[PDB]
RNA sequence: GCUUUUUGUUCG
């Protein structure tokens, strides 16, 4: 109801809702590979990223997260891939989206920062992209943490 | 034939 993507609602900017959940991933899909796999359509429209790894069985747990500077660039990977079967490790699942409950890089940031999940392996962490500028779309360190 | 489905306080 309130995470369902509706192309008609961001194209006419009702919906400014930029924060998605890449749903239906092959386990065995790697932070790599999911880059890869949006910079066909979508090279340096997102500058949050998030593919969530099992650290025990060592391979992503259907799902990964990714926030566009830009809502519109939810319609371009959305008319993409939504749909589409990944074709890779003999995997049937097809691709599909839906809103983030967690809206926003800052929001992200937030919420990762003071994480367990950055004591891990970098390509098991989430990863931010500069949102503007000349050097939008290039990799950032992500902040620090801020506990007590 | 390849898997966890709204983000690790639970390490499976």
């Amino acid at each position: 109801d309130r995470n369902s993507v509706d192309y008609a609602q961001i194209a006419s900017g009702i919906d400014t809702r930029t924060t998605v959940m890449i749903k239906n991933i092959p386990n065995k899909f790697t932070q790599q590979m999911l880059r890869d796999y949006i910079d066909v359509t979508n090279k340096g429209t997102y500058d949050f990223l998030y593919l969530r790894i099992d650290f025990v069985n060592k391979c992503n747990v259907g799902y990964a997260f990714i926030n566009f500077i830009e809502p519109q660039s939810i319609i371009t990977f959305g008319k993409a891939r939504v749909g589409t079967q990944w074709n890779v490790f003999h995997s049937e699942k097809i691709c599909d989206i839906s809103y983030a409950n967690i809206q926003g890089k800052d929001r992200l940031i937030e919420k990762f920062r003071n994480s367990c999940v950055m004591d891990e392996n970098p390509a098991y962490r989430p990863k931010i992209f500069v949102s503007h500028g000349p050097n939008r779309g290039m990799e950032e360190p992500f902040p620090a943490p801020n506990n007590a």
